[PDB]
């Protein structure tokens, strides 16, 4: 359609989490979507990045495992969370709790992909906390883009805060 | 303060995952207005039994007096306060319910509105800490919809959330 990638525009815009849109009907799949809360986390402008694989928030080859899940999961069509080495457009770096949704299209060919962005080693005391939050937050995101149905989203809400800890509980555990 | 929310505050209601509760903040008995289907299906009311009633139906008398002393401050003062409180069901089971409170509409020292979301506890059996902070970072996303938060203070608002929601249920961890 259009008349809902019209409302994804909206959301995006007065998000208070990081939120990322690729276009999958393309192979290099790329950005159509950045927002504030993104641009700002990663320093870049949304012009030098919108039409790019978000892979730029790479360097070289730090992250096999979890590019290997999220090939798979993208090719699925499946959400995935994943902690990923990136760097800022100053080459400054840090870790990103990315979320990935597929949005659109038919359940194993989305049309395209939602990746929320979590920076870990920001919070007061708590990761767990600060994630699982961000991950609620981002239930209702996903809820508003009209990706999951307005009744399971009590249940996914909590499964998502769930594994966004128990990722937090892993990441620190790498001693 | 204004409308164009009142059909906002509901849509968001009656959709929202989280209990979510609305009182009248210009009576002084302080009614519920709405009460949406978590919380109904939380503590075993149909909607039409507990609209005009104040919320503190939910308790036993003399039990939570300093909770009790934080939520008339919180509501003086037109201001957010999270508290754990002993409530009961509609048929007299005990539960243990985190309770968000934040003020709507109005001007600062006196909101039209107090919504109320309710997080029961114990009732995950995994991550008691993760599960009330997912609540309140949903809860924060549903509050940027009403119009009381937006833009900035949205993302901020939901950090904070999650922080105190996870400290409270650390807190009740401790006291057995
Ligand atoms: C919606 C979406 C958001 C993404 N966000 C990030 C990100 O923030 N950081 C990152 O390193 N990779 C991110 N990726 C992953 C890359 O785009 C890429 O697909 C991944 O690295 C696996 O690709 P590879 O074929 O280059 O190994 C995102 C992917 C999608 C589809
Ligand atoms: C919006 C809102 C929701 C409330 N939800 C609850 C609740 O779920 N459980 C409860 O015990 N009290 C709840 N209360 C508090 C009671 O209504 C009352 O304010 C509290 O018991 C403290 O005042 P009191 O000492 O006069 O009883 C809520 C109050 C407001 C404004």
């Amino acid at each position: 359609d259009q008349k809902q990638f019209e409302k994804i525009r909206a959301v995006f815009d007065r998000s208070g989490v990081a939120l990322t849109l690729v276009d999958m009907s393309l192979p290099e799949q790329p950005l159509v979507l950045a927002n504030p809360p993104f641009l700002r986390m990663t320093g870049y402008t949304e012009g030098q990045i919108l039409g790019f694989n978000c892979r730029f928030l790479q360097r070289g080859d730090e992250n096999a495992q979890a590019r290997a899940d999220i090939r798979d999961a993208l090719k699925l069509g499946r959400e995935l969370q994943v902690v990923l080495r990136n760097y800022r457009a100053n080459d400054e770096p840090f870790d990103n709790l990315l979320f990935l949704h597929p949005v659109g299209g038919r359940p194993d060919a989305p049309d395209y992909f939602l990746g929320s962005q979590f920076e870990l080693g920001r919070s007061g005391n708590s990761e767990e906390a600060a994630a699982a939050g961000h991950a609620g937050y981002l239930t209702g995101e996903l809820a508003r883009i009209g990706t999951v149905a307005a009744r399971l989203e009590m249940d996914s809400r909590r499964h998502l805060a769930q594994a966004a800890a128990a990722l937090v509980r892993a990441w620190e555990r790498r001693g």
